[PDB]
């Protein structure tokens, strides 16, 4: 799981508010980044 620091360099906000973005963008902006 994306701890606090991790998600900071991966998505830019929080994994929480991460899932405000639509879900073909959610699954999208993941496998594009969160992933690892």
């Amino acid at each position: 799981m994306l701890s606090d620091e991790d998600f900071k360099a991966v998505f830019g906000m929080t994994r929480s508010a991460f899932a405000n973005l639509p879900l073909w963008k959610q699954q999208n902006l993941k496998k594009e980044k969160g992933l690892f």
